[PDB]
């Protein structure tokens, strides 16, 4: 549903239609002017940064594995004389269809007794979500993956490629996978009984020599040499793959460009009317095109252990009844071609509503890892509440879309319960410790970080006990629209420390809440704090972070008892465009104001500039206006006369228009 | 936008059709009559100057490199019904349009998902700009660059064609550059799958003999041997370069004349309807055309570091799909046809509007560079305020447009956002002094400029230090249109200074004002006073630039605080009206009238007269037969501007909202 | 002053001149001003009393 994914963008945020992507890493945000301030007894100290980047780091590379599961049919595509009033296929009425056409009478009585089972399989979403692949895979196939690189580092504990994804050799995303070709086989007409486990599809025309080559490469199995998100490891579809086309299929080219992906799938959605099927797929790979680099070291704790993707099995059996598609139809929303008319359109417009949908995702699974189990809406029953309808298992797209419906705090309204798509909320239902892998720095790193070894020399491979899951993305997209104090997502904020002389700069913070919002401003300051715990004698620091600039409560890596001391004579400058605490004596109040936004993006280390035209809300009624205009001006070749006029100079000739 | 840069000039100027440039150097100014009048203690004394040249100094000498960057598409030519109700390109009225033109339906599915990836990358602006490159080389193919020539020649200072343009050697304009040539081969109409990264283009009949060689030079690189304006170093533009024409394209001559350039522009405008693609090339070579020579040494600044022309990337889709392109075009604008029809019929009219756009961008930046900054509007954040667009980036004509509109004072509007041509504003953004390499001519040299070796010899090569950037040209073409404090450009002024009292022979002026105010006078009455800054220890005087007669505060050369001891005993008479006294007394009331302006130039030291007949006025009205102004606002560029608020400083200048 | 001045102010009036190096004093810092035109140096401590 491109509708959906739209209202998640910003409204400063004006798309363009092209993205010249040339890297597997991104920095996506926004340019802001904060407007700091530090009062005290002494006096007020002003600051101001005109432009403050605040950023979330997304990927290429994610591990995922695809199994074929069953899912219910779609319905959507049949003439809409075969359904009765309920909305259900009444078997009788397509009996007297297939009587009144232009099949082989012979067939008639057989093929009517075969239609109970197989008019029940319409499901073509495995199809079109591998041809999506073959399509971004082929445009952006000059990025590249080394094995040896740094996936995260923040100075004390560093985590390379080779830690996460073994069985892992370094190879450009084109030279990535070497997919076989499946069998495109003829359908018969005149073929004695349907063949079952076998999908038949209709096509206009004559399959071109590409639409082959295509085709037998999207039902073919995926098996990757390196760890990239949108050539991800899927299993055989199917062996062989009918084709009820009267013009017979031209043999396999073996070469093909990323445009000739895009003529086979408006000539598949146009001949199948498969237009729903093509909405599941849309939203499918809308999870699973790219993944969130971890904000923190223990924020890694998410892709572990590969998540796996429910793609529904292949099944199509309209090759073997023509009749029964026509160009009227039933469909139970109006604004069922909506999505596909946006892709043909904008394709690089994908890259936005994807990470639109994970930004979304994975900032509400952030604070949702934080309620105990003895609640009403918990871990394990968040979602059957919200979920008000019938699907098969509550697991892919249904899951994804109830979390993105508690973000805006909107109804999310599907016209299909569809269950297929990638299942993140994996490593949350365990409820287990889990061990990510760690390559140390520094020597002084098991204080800070939940280490297993309390002494370990640098270039040593340890690992760190994660419980409880932190935020792997701070809101950046949704800043300020559904405001919670955790994030503390505001435009104007302020924290009131109170201390008196008599304490020679020491300061024990009782409240949790106002010790969160303190290391966080003095951060937007560039200032360098360590706090040191009193109960359990550790140590948290508010520089745990180089995208956002905030400091989260879960940076202390450990619940208890809240006494932590900060020494005020310790505070070390460390940015640049920074307000100086020299010498604090009585109350501090420190604020904030964010003012006026504008987008940014950032590549290699350089600006990531957005080219083409301007992106525009495309509606139903816009074509369809241009339909009900037809050009109405009678095509008839009216020639209209131009009079010559004579002036003063004569050798030169002046026509005018009566 | 010929009828904008026309505007510029001033009312009285009226320049003919033809100009024989024949030299690398051209003076420009007016023969103005001043009527002073002088009163104070002493009494009243009146005088008249019957004849006063003020002149600025422009040269076809600048150091420039090209870059190819992607920019937004330029919808207009592609035909009316393809666009929707609103002025957004639907791809459901494309596959229509080329359904209905064609009896082989077959290619149609393949034909729109090309068209679709194409039809937002189609900008011919870098063609038109190479091929108006080359027709100016032909024709003024007659100047010398000599290396031991001066460039800037005070008395004291000098800066030699060797500094500044190292790596160069003498050469005339012709033999500079020794272009080769590109591909150009026959698109057959059978070809189904356009090749990429290769334009297509229409042309009327048979291409000539001589077309093939100027569009094969176009594309070709240039790798220039001295440095010129028009011949400055440009990457390669393609490879290939395909031709839709039904007649077969001839082999390459090796030779063209200047009016066969002509002939290739004219048609190949014509065929592919790419008028508002002429309209971005024409004021894109205003900018680089002609450079300043500088007013003082200071202001060789400017021209140190090289700055980068962005020159479009060269894409084009008419010579696969002609039927996109027919006879009712799609234009935003009525007026979308004058720049062309007013090059084609006055070719050399080009070099006023460069003179016109380069001064008034010069001029400005004279102001901006004073702003200080803390704020709202100053040197980093001026641009971003003026646009009301969404261009890619504020950089290259969009940066030149909002100075014009700052000079004038008037929004300035073109149909598309374009952000393609030289950027200037490059030494401004940078909080470092510059180093302008000079030769010491007299030994008390090191008392004047800002010198590194306080101790010198005649025939020594030192260097001078430059922090502010000051004004390279005075306002001549836009003398008085809108009068400014500092420049103090007015027709009729009452200047009135209290004199100092004169102790032994020294009169000390503490404040800026006055002392600006005194030395303006002196300077109209013709006295040379010399004045010894305290603080520095340096000698001002205000016979600084002798083509402008005026003083300038900037002439002191010392940003910051100081107070002035003006020698009074040593007040030499250079030139003397009957006005003219040497002994001030009292409060000093100078009234001055200018009348009788008369346009006048002067190259190689003589008077350089125009030719021709009389420049006829051509444009079209808003209305050609349209009935509503459909307003369409939206994508349209538009730049407000900004009125100069003079404050008590006088050092510092700072703008505000009208 | 501007920042463009590196720090350094030219006191042209007479009057604010002494009340600047004055509240300077009650404030505990010790200015010392140099004239341009004579080039001799005048301090704001030249008193213990008052």
């Amino acid at each position: 549903m491109s509708s959906l994914l739209n209202s998640l963008l910003p409204e400063y945020f004006k798309p363009k239609t092209n993205l010249n992507i040339n890297s597997s890493r991104v920095q996506y945000g926004f340019n802001a002017r904060i407007d700091m301030q530090y009062e005290d007894d002494s006096g007020t100290r002003k600051g101001s940064r005109p432009n403050a980047f605040m950023s979330n780091t997304v990927a290429f590379i994610g591990n995922y594995e695809g199994i074929i599961v069953d899912d219910i049919p779609i319905l959507d595509g049949l003439r809409a004389d075969i359904f009765d009033t309920h909305g259900d296929l009444d078997m009788g009425l397509v009996e007297d269809a297939l009587s009144k056409s232009t099949m082989i009478r012979r067939n008639v009585p057989t093929y009517t007794a075969y239609a109970s089972e197989l008019l029940y399989k319409r499901n073509l979403t495995s199809l079109f979500y591998n041809m999506l692949r073959l399509y971004y895979i082929k445009k952006w196939g000059s990025i590249k993956y080394e094995k040896d690189a740094i996936f995260y580092d923040n100075g004390h504990a560093c985590l390379l490629n080779r830690q996460l994804f073994p069985k892992s050799r370094d190879a450009s995303l084109e030279s990535s996978l070497s997919l076989p070709e499946a069998e495109i086989a003829m359908l018969d007409p005149g073929l004695e009984f349907p063949e079952e486990d076998v999908p038949a599809i209709l096509w206009h025309g004559r399959v071109s020599s590409r639409a082959t080559c295509i085709l037998g490469q999207a039902c073919s199995e995926f098996a990757p040499l390196a760890p990239f998100s949108i050539a991800h490891y899927s299993p055989q579809l199917t062996r062989k793959l009918f084709v009820n086309a009267p013009a017979g299929i031209e043999p396999s080219s073996g070469r093909y460009t990323h445009e000739d992906v895009k003529d086979a799938i408006t000539i598949l959605v146009s001949a199948n009317q498969a237009y729903t099927d093509f909405e599941a797929a849309y939203l499918m790979l809308a999870q699973t095109l790219v993944s969130p680099v971890p904000r923190t070291a223990e924020a890694s704790a998410w892709f572990i252990n590969a998540g796996m993707v429910n793609m529904p099995t292949l099944s199509c059996a309209n090759g073997y009844y023509p009749a029964l598609t026509n160009v009227n139809p039933y469909h139970r929303l109006d604004t069922w071609k909506d999505t596909l008319n946006h892709w043909v359109a904008y394709p690089d417009m994908l890259f936005y509503h994807s990470v639109a949908m994970i930004e979304s995702c994975y900032v509400e699974l952030g604070n949702v890892a934080r309620v105990s189990d003895s609640d009403a809406i918990n871990k394990y029953t968040f979602t059957e509440l919200s979920v008000q309808g019938r699907p098969v298992m509550n697991r892919g797209i249904i899951v994804d879309l109830t979390l993105v419906a508690m973000r805006t705090g909107r109804e999310i309204s599907l016209p299909y319960p569809v269950s297929c798509g990638l299942t993140r909320t994996d490593a949350l239902l365990q409820g287990t410790e889990i061990h990510v892998p760690v390559v140390v720095k520094d020597i002084d790193m098991p204080q800070y970080y939940n280490a297993i070894d309390k002494d370990v020399i640098e270039g040593q491979e340890t690992v760190i006990k994660v419980k409880q899951l932190p935020p792997a993305m701070y809101p950046i997209y949704t800043y300020g629209i559904n405001t919670t104090e955790f994030y503390s997502d505001h435009f104007e904020d302020q924290v009131q420390v109170e201390m008196a002389p008599i304490d020679n700069g020491k300061a024990v913070f009782n409240d949790a809440r106002k010790f969160s919002k303190f290391m966080s401003i003095m951060r937007m300051m560039g200032n360098d704090v360590t706090a040191t715990d009193l109960v359990t004698g550790r140590k948290v620091s508010n520089w745990a972070d180089n995208s956002s600039g905030r400091f989260l409560y879960t940076d202390v890596k450990y619940e208890g008892q809240t006494a932590f001391l900060v020494d005020m004579d310790t505070v070390k400058a460390r940015d640049h465009c920074w307000v100086s605490i020299v010498d604090p004596n009585g109350t501090m109040n420190l604020s904030y104001k964010m003012t006026n936004f504008r987008a940014a993006m950032f590549s290699r280390n350089k600006p990531l500039y957005m080219t083409g035209g301007s992106v525009r809300t495309i509606a139903t009624g816009n074509y369809r206006d241009a339909a009900e205009r037809l050009r109405a001006m009678d095509e008839t070749l009216r020639l209209k006369p131009f009079k010559i006029t004579e002036k003063l100079d004569f050798r030169v000739a002046a026509y005018a228009i009566p």
